[PDB]
């Protein structure tokens, strides 16, 4: 995997909900904006790829997809792995996505691939943790400070494990998205949250 693959996910504190049955209980402006930054952001005539699941897909309106300036990637248990017109993958897994790409020298319209970014929610964010190619974890930690009636039943849970992952420094954060970030605490509403990178073991 010659590029970099990160798995970017917003996480309630201390629990860690991904999703309250399936909508994110949250509209969190400036996490849209970081997300937006964060997979666009590649070098000079390098792209990167956004990688989801189908209900992931289908959440986005028809206005804003397929996400520009990225190779998108859409994962469904059944896709017959095929490329349309537009050159957005409908892919089975993550594994056939890998190989597909690796015989092209992870080149998307003959442009080197630079980071991966698994986005896709529900589904493959569990089923994708516990891949080894993963390099790194996005994680947006989130927390609630509304007024109880308000704090969110979460009902999915980011099957991570405390043992597999280092906490980064910000500088390593910044560099390897190629932005300036916000550092600490943003508070919007009835949350605050921080975007922190995570790699693994030694």
């Amino acid at each position: 995997t010659r590029p970099k693959i990160s798995l970017i996910v917003a996480a309630l504190q201390p629990s860690m909900g991904i999703g309250a049955k399936g909508s994110l209980p949250w509209r969190l402006k400036n996490e849209m904006k970081y997300f937006k930054d964060v997979t666009s952001k590649a070098k000079d005539g390098h792209i990167n790829a956004v990688v989801m699941g189908r209900k992931t897909w289908e959440l986005i309106p028809e206005r804003f997809r397929p996400l520009a300036g990225r190779l998108n990637v859409i994962l469904s248990r059944k896709n017959d792995d095929l490329i349309d017109s537009n050159g957005v993958y409908h892919f089975s897994s993550f594994d056939s996505v890998m190989k597909h790409l690796e015989k092209d020298s992870f080149r998307f319209k003959d442009m080197p691939l630079d980071k991966i970014f698994i986005i896709g929610g529900s589904q493959i964010y569990n089923l994708l943790i516990l891949d080894s190619r993963v390099d790194n974890l996005l994680v947006t930690q989130v927390h609630f400070v509304g007024e109880d009636a308000d704090k969110p039943q979460m009902d999915t849970f980011l099957d991570w494990d405390l043992s597999k992952w280092k906490r980064l420094e910000h500088d390593k954060l910044e560099q390897y998205v190629g932005l300036d970030v916000p550092r600490g605490l943003n508070e919007e509403g009835s949350y605050n949250y921080e975007y922190t990178m995570w790699e693994k073991a030694q």
